[PDB]
């Protein structure tokens, strides 16, 4: 919690990500990678949704608008919790809790979908697959797994930068077909696993536009020093994905 709260998720470094990402937002594709991952979900008024990292709070406020479901997001970060919080009024089917999903309790078959966009690369690997036996055990007999997360080519193949960027986030990335195993393991079944690594360079190539189109305004906001860190960070992440060596995975599973 300190750890990501006095670095990648300071009050700043939310902000600066919610520039580039979109308003809610501060991952992969923002609004519109969220209408794209959710365009085959089935959903209604009556659905309980659990959102594991749940951030600014846009995809909860996106399924609650789509789909009039209750949503509970959970996020280890108490700053970008009381951040959500500011952005959504007078709606009781949205709660946002400061928490770390890795104590957090909820009674079992509790859940229509359990939802995680780019949040699982923080936990170690121990955690993960600790993580997805809770998933099980929280969804309903009926519930869904759906999951975005930053994945990789085997680490044996790691350049020096990208071993130094990784080691910098702390993140564990493993690859999309090892992500798939643990979800097999932990009993899940029709695991769908998805490469989307081109579609994310495809994102990451719309954000950089983005950036560079609307580079005096984050000038104004922020700094020429933010500005060089962001733009260098994307250009290697656009040229790590191309490559392979840094991927985008998608998941989706079902406890039956
Ligand atoms: N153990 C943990 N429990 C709950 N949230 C965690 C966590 N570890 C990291 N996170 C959260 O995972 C989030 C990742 S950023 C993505 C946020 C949101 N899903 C979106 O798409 O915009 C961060 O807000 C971070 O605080």
């Amino acid at each position: 919690k300190t750890f990501l709260e006095n670095n990648q998720y300071t009050d700043e470094g939310v902000k600066v990500y919610e520039f580039i990402f979109g308003e809610n937002y501060i991952s992969s594709g923002g609004l519109e990678a969220t209408k794209k991952i959710l365009s085959d979900i089935e959903l209604n008024e009556n659905s309980k949704v659990l959102d594991i990292g749940s951030g600014l709070g846009g995809g909860c406020m996106y399924i609650n608008e789509k789909y009039g479901a209750h949503t509970h997001g959970i996020d280890i970060c108490s700053n970008i919790v009381n951040m959500a919080n500011e952005r959504v009024s007078g709606n009781n089917k949205i709660i946002f809790e400061a928490n770390d999903i890795l104590t957090k309790e909820f009674p079992e078959n509790n859940f229509d979908l359990i939802y995680s966009r780019d949040a699982i690369l923080h936990l170690s690997l121990e955690n993960k697959n600790k993580l997805f036996q809770k998933c099980y055990k929280w969804l309903k007999p009926t519930g869904t797994l759906l999951i975005t997360d930053y994945c990789a080519t085997e680490k044996e193949n790691w350049d020096d930068e990208f071993k130094e960027y990784v080691k910098q986030r702390k993140y564990t990335l493993i690859t999309v077909e090892e992500y798939a195993d643990i979800l097999t393991a932990c009993n899940f079944k029709n695991v769908v696993s998805k490469d989307l690594s081109d579609y994310w360079n495809q994102l990451l190539e719309v954000e950089h536009k983005y950036l560079h189109e609307n580079k005096e305004e984050f000038l104004k906001l922020f700094s020429e020093k933010k500005f060089i860190s962001l733009d260098d960070g994307w250009s290697r992440k656009i040229k790590d994905s191309k490559r392979k060596m840094q991927r985008w995975g998608y998941f989706k599973a079902t406890k039956n």
